[PDB]
């Protein structure tokens, strides 16, 4: 699966 | 900041 | 599950 | 041997 | 930010 | 030179 | 600086 | 393709 | 196997 | 402490 | 595959 | 330090 890093600002993550 | 892995079933993640 | 960098360009971490 | 990264969470690096 | 691998024992992924 | 992995979104190895 | 990768088929990296 | 760290010594980085 | 990390000083590397 | 990837050639995992 | 650092003043890269 | 990798048949580590 996928690691998206994304901002919501600071860094997070989601997984797909 | 470090990354938490932890289980959603995948893993999942989250920065504390 | 095993963290591997991968490439298509990018450079992204799987999780597997 | 590989070196991969491995998460069951802790991560671990694994010596395959 | 770096993503830098440490240990403090199990490794870890800080975000810097 | 160390090798660090980043991000800002993609990630990428720095050289430094 | 940062490691590229690019496809020359092969990819294939350069120093920036 | 995978980046794969990998040692039989020195580590290198595989590109599978 | 995977490595564990002990550490007090210097760093040492038990294996599992 | 930090775990590194550098190269001076051949790459090595540095502990800081 | 490998990935190779070599010498050429800067450090270069090449996958084989 | 940097973590070096021998041969005892399995790869082992030692920290120097
Ligand atoms: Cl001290
Ligand atoms: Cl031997």
């Amino acid at each position: 699966a996928y690691l998206l890093f994304y901002t919501e600002a600071k860094v997070a993550l989601a997984v797909k």
